[PDB]
Formats: C-alpha cells, structure tokens, sequence
C-alpha cells in the first residue's frame, strides 16, 4: 500500500557528463554535440565568488584557460561565450553519445530526474520536484554544480535544470540550460533565503487519482466546486491555485477513474478543511505533492524510452 | 547535503551501465527482459512457460522440450542468435553468437536483508525507470513492477564494477515483490509458480532506522532526541517487542561514522528510538515522514549527506 518515486534511466545523460576546471575550481559540464555547458562561476576564485563581475572575469579568460575533461581525456576548447549564468565552451570534438535533446524551462510543480555528478563522474540519480518557491530538495554536495535535471519523452532528453547553489535551509537552486535562474536567486555568495513554500495542488490531485486507481477511495465525496471557488479556498491552506493547464493535464486520470476534476477538487477541499480523521491514503497520513499527473501514468503504465 | 530537514530522498545508482545490458527475450507469447553479459543472456526461466504452464510448472520437463530456436532474443532492433541454453535454478542462460560490447565489469552477489540496491525497471528489453529498494527481513521487496517487468535487475555499483544482486520474477497478493539472485536462487521461501504465496511476518530494519535518525540530525532536526540511556541488550528487548530486528555490535560499529559526525553516541540514538517506539511520534514528522523510515542504510545516509 504505497506509491514510490521513479527516476528516468540516466544512461543518455551519463554519456554527456564532463568536468570543467579553471584554476583549482572544478565542476561538471554537459557535453552535447561540440559544446560544453556549465555554470559560469567555474571562472571564479573562492574570493571572486563573494562579489563577482562576471563580464570582467570572463574578459581575462582565453580558450586555453579552460580544462575540459571526459574522464581524464582532455577536450580542447576552441571558443567560449557566456549566456546568462551559463558558460558555453565550444570543443573540437562532437560527443558521439549525444542523445536527441531539447532545452526546456519547467513550471513549479513539475518533476524531473537529477543525475548528481562529481568531477564529471555520475554518482546517483533521484526524482525531485521544482517547488513553488523555485527550490528543489535532494542531495548535492561540494563539486556537484553543473549536474543536470531532465525528463525523457520517448527517445528525446529534455534538459530543464543545471545546479548552482545551496541555500541556508539545505535546499538547492539552479538555472535552466539557457542560464536563467529559477527563482530570484543569483550566483554569488550572498545572503539568500528560500521564500515561503506552498503545496503543489495539481500533484496532490494526481496522487488522489492514483489512490482511486488502486482502490483507495474513501475520500471521494458527493460535492463539486468551481475552479475559482476552489482556488480561493486552496490558497487559505497554503496550496497553489490551479491553472487551466492543470485541469487539462489531469484529464487522462479523470477519464480513467470517471471522477471529474472539479469533483476531485471538492474532495481535496474537504480533506483540507476536515483533515484525515486518522486515516491514510496509499499508506500515507500526509498528502503527497511530488508526483505529477504524468508521473502517475508513467508509473502505472510502464512507459519506456 | 541531502536537501534539508523537510525530506530525505531515495537515491539510486546511475543506470547506464545496466541499460547497455538489457535485451528482450520471447518464447511463444511470453516476453520478458534478459541481461546480456559477454555472450550470455540471463533471464527468468518462466519465459518458457505458456500462461497456462505458469499455474504449475515442471521446469525440467518444459525446458527439455525447448530448442535454441524457440528463444527470440532482441537487442534493440537486432536479433541475437541463440546457440546454447542451460538452466541454473530459476534462471535461464542463453548463449548467443555475439558478445555484448557494453558489458561492464561486474559480479554476481547475494545481498543480506536490510541492504539496499537500485532497480532498473524494464519492459520489452527497454529501460523504463530507476529506483532504490531494500531487501526486507522477510525477503520481499517493495518495488514497482508491472506485467513484462520480469528479468529487470537490481544492482549496486562500486568504482566501475556492477554487482548484480536481484532479478525480478513475481508479485505476491499483498503487492510486494519476490525474485532471485543471479544464480537463480529465490530470496525467501517463494517459488516461481503462479500460486498465491504469503511472506513471513515482516520486521523493521533497526540499523537503517537509526541511520535515518542520524540523517535527520545532520539536516538540523533533533526534536526526537532525549537523554535516557540504554544498554544494547535493553534496547534490543524493546526493539524485539515492537517487531524490530535486533541491533548487533557489528551494526553499532557501522554506525560509528554517523555517531562521530553528529556527536550522538549510538546507544543514545537507541534511547531516542526506544522512546519513539513506546510513545509514537504524536503527529510530528521526521525528514517529512510520519513513519520511521527503514530503507536507508548507514552507507546510503553518508553517501547523500557528506560523500
Ligand atoms: C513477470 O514479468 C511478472 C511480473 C509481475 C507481474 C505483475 N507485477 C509483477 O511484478 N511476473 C509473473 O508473471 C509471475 C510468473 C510466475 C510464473 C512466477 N506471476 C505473478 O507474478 O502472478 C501475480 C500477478 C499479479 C498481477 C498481475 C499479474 C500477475
Ligand atoms: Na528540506
């Protein structure tokens, strides 16, 4: 009586991981075709990180100042540029393991797999969610920057996250693969805090549908609600409002169970207002919010890549 | 670190080295996954069963009636010709005429209850997902496996060497899963027959709960600490009363690094766990969980919190 997080197979991403070093600063890069993508703070000394002028620091760097290694094999850098908070290093070798890929910018609440890497070497894989406050939970240690998050769709890898930093609460923050941070964070060693977080309503609904599919349906009630009335109530419980897109991505689970989305919204509303009354759902006394509607189908359907 | 006080996530090994070994094996209308290492494909022997054979198979009888050509092995789009076959316990070994160039350095190992491993769930020879499991004390695992998942494997990685420890065979009526080592020997008292089977009463992996309590402290949550003290024997008396596994001195030793890192002696953490068992959590959570989590080993915790 449970439902477990499942990461994507990581092999396609493992074949793209390299290490990038400047001075004594080493982090990970992503090698796709003849370009390596990595966090721009690789060009900083530890002291530079306190208050960096990245345009000025990059002016002082030449191609030959960058050590890019696939394992211990050096890839010669033949060009460099900065795009927002990422550095793009052109190399003289096209990665033969490049998968079909896209760069995407994900929404809060969307999940992805992280391939945590150190010195260009993959160490572990785990599933996480972009929190509404634009942080993520999970393990990142010294040397993990440049590790990426991704989804797979058929045979195409959609990269959505590159790791840059850890906040005081221990959660993590980063950019998309165009170097734009998720959230209001900056890549400098300055006082930064994660904002107040909220619960990912669309994902809770997905998980309630997973419960129904598995025969755990005591919480279905006889009410319905409008989306607007539900969104106003949800925010009082520190739950995210639903978008029109959220309603639509729940479509398949609603169809499979025959439970209208707004009826499930009314059932969630009563759980928020009344509590769980000593009961569990899928073995949990807590409402789980890090499975998307897609995660529920992917796991109940056996999708491969 | 591992992500702060709000949760502790399972982390699997990267699956690429195993992905390169997965193939599809078909016999009749029975299809599952195989593991292709050098010139041998390993897979569950019930691939040779019709749906009807599975209800009560005599495997030696079924296998003697099969020829190499009854086995269709596919690596991606390429058929692999089977040139020999043999059975080892509940695993079939298909010799093929092609060596897998992606064979990693590997070993076959049999894991102990309480130990964790990564599962690469596959369907039709294609990787679908990765997650971490523990071998329960009753020798089941809480996996996610559907029809067609058999032959998916569990593994750990050390350096560049893949230690395969599990191959998937079946789902029990309670929804937990059962399988074999790569020598085809089941974990637990189960058989590869489609008949209802119950596991022994499960117990909680005490050393793992303690490791996870240390992870909570590392991530700044100490609310459950006390300073009762306990002897190891007295802790085990309470643990056994609550259907927890005994803690050995050998477990106490393996907790040493986490105890040193946090400044909490192992027996002091035992005293805190004893109070949690006797008093419950009273509606509080630890690392985001309303239950005591027992599927992280001391090694898993150190791996995620410090390296
Ligand atoms: C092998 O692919 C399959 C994996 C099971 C099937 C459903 N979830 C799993 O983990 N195992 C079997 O088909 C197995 C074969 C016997 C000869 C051991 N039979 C089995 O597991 O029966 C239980 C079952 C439950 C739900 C659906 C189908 C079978
Ligand atoms: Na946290």
């Amino acid at each position: 009586s449970g439902f477990r997080k499942m990461a994507f197979p990581s092999g396609k991403v493992e074949g793209c991981m390299v290490q990038v070093t400047c001075g004594t600063t080493t982090l990970n890069g992503l090698w796709l075709d003849d370009v390596v993508y990595c966090p721009r703070h690789v060009i900083c000394t530890s002291e530079d990180m306190l208050n960096p002028n990245y345009e000025d620091l990059l002016i002082r760097k030449s191609n030959h100042n960058f050590l890019v290694q696939a394992g211990n094999v050096q890839l010669r850098v033949i060009g460099h540029s900065m795009q927002n908070c990422v550095l793009k290093l052109k190399v003289d070798t096209a990665n033969p393991k490049t998968p079909k890929y896209k760069f995407v910018r994900i929404q809060p609440g969307q999940t992805f797999s992280v391939l945590a890497c150190y010195n260009g070497s993959p160490s572990g894989v785990y599933q996480c969610a972009m929190r509404p406050n634009f942080t993520i939970k999970g393990s990142f240690l010294n040397g993990s920057c440049g590790s990426v998050g991704f989804n797979i769709d058929y045979d195409c890898v959609s990269f959505c996250y590159m790791h840059h930093m850890e906040l005081p609460t221990g959660v993590h923050a980063g950019t998309d693969l165009e170097g734009n941070f998720y959230g209001p964070f900056v890549d400098r060693q300055t006082a930064q805090a994660a904002g107040t977080d909220t619960t990912i309503t669309v994902n809770v609904l997905a998980w309630l549908y997973a419960a129904v599919i598995n025969g755990d349906r005591w919480f279905l009630n006889r009410f319905t609600t409008t989306l607007n009335d539900f969104n106003l109530v949800a925010m009082k419980y520190n739950y995210e409002p639903l978008t029109q897109d959220h309603v639509d991505i729940l479509g398949p689970l609603s169809a499979q169970t025959g439970i209208a989305v707004l009826d499930m919204c009314a059932s969630l509303k009563e759980l928020l207002q009344n509590g769980m009354n000593g009961r569990t759902i899928l073995g949990s006394a807590l409402l789980e919010d890090e499975f998307t509607p897609f995660d529920v189908v992917r796991q109940c359907s056996g999708v491969t890549f």
